[PDB]
């Protein structure tokens, strides 16, 4: 047994990921740059014993693919597992396509190949990823030739999926049939690869819906249709594999080895016009997807720094002796790690160092009480901004409102009851214009998080 902050070192927060937040950390001796996913065990269960996850961690660090992220190191302690890798700079695959001015099919083919050169080889080594959805599919480097890495592969065999809407975001549509009633093997990927092949070529799901049970409605009949104008533009071999990766049996369904070999990769990888109604759709679905998550994860921000101030409030009135209101800078000390002893450490703070230095920075712009004020408003400062820049981004036209049709897809997406928005947006629009700035956007979801 050896120690994480023993080896390893928090640099900044890259992110949140499945089943747990994501560090840049960098080793405390050659100073290698590494990205470490740190799991709750309070928040995510274990679907397997400990002998047979150290068995695929041990299997995991020993493959290697130019597809496949690299995990280097694998750690424990009586709250958390910490999944040490290779960190990537590229982004999000879906984030950098919508930034691209053309896009066709060319461009497609080189994607989903790269894709299925990396799902054949983990399909070899016996592991299956199950949860494949473009959010996993990171760039390198910030380059435009650069390779595509697969993350989270083999994670859902061990751990238990989360059932909070904010972390099943843009998963119905990827998921499949199979999946949903228990009995399913690796050909599950290659349907996860078809729904991301369908999108790439026309920018809408193959399964959708005006709600997350919906979806999986569409997805467990297993219909879709090339019947949308953007199909014409099109090869009929780019829709005979998508055909063949969206066969409902899977042992129907081709293989991933069989898919690198087909028609549509061996001649656009070795005329082509860009797919222009793709892009936009692209476009129009990704900053659909992330105002939802952004929402989401605005409202679970607020209710964990409430909980948080009225805790942190508790610990420092009972350490005040006195009771003037003030304490001393190790007093604080002792009390903001204290709240982290209670209610779980954070994925920031590694080691009781970095406690120390979040304080610190606290004290250089702050009395106990504005201690707080400023210490959880930190805290927040990521998401509260998020959800600004997301508004902005889904704002395309820069009108600077979001319309009544649009809050409906978006509370949609995040499975907030049509009932429910309706009513909290008659709280703050009592004038029934149909659309939302960003203050009455902002308002709506306070209220929907008990404010
Ligand atoms: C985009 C996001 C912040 C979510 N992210 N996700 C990953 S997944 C990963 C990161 C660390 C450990 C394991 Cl098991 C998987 C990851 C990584 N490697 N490098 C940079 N960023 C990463």
């Amino acid at each position: 047994t050896a120690i994480f902050s023993d080896r390893y070192k928090g640099q900044r927060v890259l992110g949140k990921g499945s089943f747990g937040e994501v560090i840049l950390c960098k080793d405390k001796i050659t100073g290698q740059e590494c990205a470490v996913k740190v799991i709750s065990k309070r928040q995510v269960k274990q679907k397997t014993d400990k002998e047979s996850l150290l068995r695929e961690v041990q299997l995991l660090k020993q493959l290697d693919h130019p597809n496949i992220m690299k995990l280097y190191e694998f750690f424990e302690d009586k709250g958390y597992f910490y999944l040490v890798g290779e960190v990537y700079t590229g982004g999000e695959l879906f984030d950098e396509i919508i930034s691209r001015k053309r896009f066709s099919e060319v461009d497609a083919a080189r994607i989903i190949r790269q894709v299925l050169s990396g799902i054949t080889y983990m399909h070899k080594n016996k592991i299956v990823h199950r949860d494949l959805k473009p959010e996993n599919l990171l760039l390198e480097s910030k380059s435009k030739d650069a390779n595509i890495r697969i993350i989270d592969f083999g994670l859902s065999t061990h751990f238990e999926a989360s059932k909070k809407m904010k972390d099943k975001i843009g998963t119905a549509y990827y998921i499949a049939p199979e999946v949903l009633h228990g009995t399913y093997d690796e050909k599950c990927d290659v349907w996860s690869t078809g729904v991301i092949l369908y999108i790439l070529l026309s920018g809408c799901p193959p399964f959708n819906g005006a709600n997350e049970y919906d979806i999986l409605k569409k997805v467990e009949k297993g219909k879709y249709t090339f019947e949308l104008p953007q199909w014409k533009k099109v090869s009929e071999s780019a829709k005979d594999l998508i055909r063949k990766m969206l066969t409902y049996v899977p042992s129907m369904r081709i293989s991933a080895r069989d898919a690198l070999d087909h028609e549509w990769i061996q001649t656009y990888t070795k005329d082509v016009p860009s797919l222009d109604n793709a892009i936009l759709n692209i476009r129009q679905f990704q900053g659909t997807q992330k105002l939802a998550q952004a929402a989401l994860l605005y409202m679970g921000s607020k209710l964990t720094s409430q909980d948080e101030t009225k805790e942190l409030t508790a610990i420092f009135h009972k350490m005040d002796k006195n009771g003037d209101g003030q304490l001393d800078r190790a007093e604080l000390i002792e009390g903001y790690k204290e709240l982290m002893r209670m209610k779980g450490q954070d994925a920031s703070m590694l080691d009781a160092s970095a406690v120390e230095h979040e304080v610190d920075q606290v004290l250089d712009a702050v009395e106990y009480s504005e201690f707080v004020t400023v210490a959880m408003d930190r805290k927040t400062l990521l998401s509260r901004e998020r959800l600004e820049r997301a508004f902005r981004m889904f704002d395309s036209d820069n009108s600077g409102k979001i319309s009544s049709t649009e809050l409906a897809t978006i509370f949609g997406v995040s499975d907030v009851d049509s009932e429910t928005w309706k009513s909290v947006l008659s709280e703050v629009d009592k004038n029934n214009d149909g659309e939302v700035d960003f203050d009455e956007f902002q308002q709506m979801l306070l209220k929907l998080c008990g404010n």
